[PDB]
């Protein structure tokens, strides 16, 4: 897709990852963070910050720290929305 659609899908999935994370839905946050990341990579400086945070969100999620994965996914949205 073009840049716009990828950024949009990256934001939407990151929003859904955040929403899952606040509910403690670790695997669902992971599923969406990974979809967000695929789109953010396909959209590829705002985007690069978003990618870094999504990668961090996935690492922390895989580590059982869904609060920390959530915050990183929120940070990714801020950056992706910047872009
Ligand atoms: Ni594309």
């Amino acid at each position: 897709s073009g840049h716009t659609a990828h950024v949009d899908e990256a934001v939407k999935h990151a929003e859904e990852a955040v929403a899952h994370g606040k509910e403690g839905h670790t695997d669902q946050l992971l599923e969406h963070a990974k979809e967000s990341l695929t789109h953010a990579k396909a959209a590829s400086t705002h985007v690069g910050h978003g990618i870094k945070h999504l990668e961090d969100a996935i690492k922390h999620g895989e580590e059982g720290h869904v609060g920390v994965a959530t915050k990183h996914a929120q940070e990714a949205i801020e950056h992706l929305r910047a872009s």
